[PDB]
């Protein structure tokens, strides 16, 4: 249901951006994904997935544990924010 | 602290998009704002504010009360999702 979000493309960009220790990778990679793949990648359901994923990471856990956990359990529904 | 998010102009776009009864207004206005102001409007703190506001709206609370409530109470910190 989240094919329009290009969530794997965003993840690749974020990992490469962070590996270069750049600033504001979440913001910059959102901009590139928008410019490459268009406005549908900014839907609220895409935003829910990205927020669950990046919150998990920002709060200490590992990027990989956060990605798999979000990808397996989060469909982009607004209620997902209460367990992800 | 959230001046870089251009949240006022985002709401302007969102309200006009809704008055025209268009689809995917969240996506359309996120895209237009970044196409005007660049990657800074896609920072995670902007995303925290917007998610607090739009979740409140998606769950049936009036749009104006969600925006005003979020603007007085949300600074964009990751913990803000726990009460907004």
């Amino acid at each position: 249901n989240l094919t329009h979000c290009r969530l794997f493309e965003f993840r690749l960009c974020l990992l490469e951006c962070m590996s270069l220790t750049l600033d504001h990778c979440y913001a910059r990679c959102t901009t590139v994904i928008t410019q490459i793949h268009g406005s549908d990648t900014n839907r609220f359901d895409c935003t829910i997935f990205k927020t669950c994923y990046y919150r998990c990471y920002v709060l200490g856990k590992t990027e990989d544990h956060c990605w798999k956990g979000t990808a397996t359990s989060v469909t982009g529904d607004v209620g997902d924010l209460e367990f992800c």
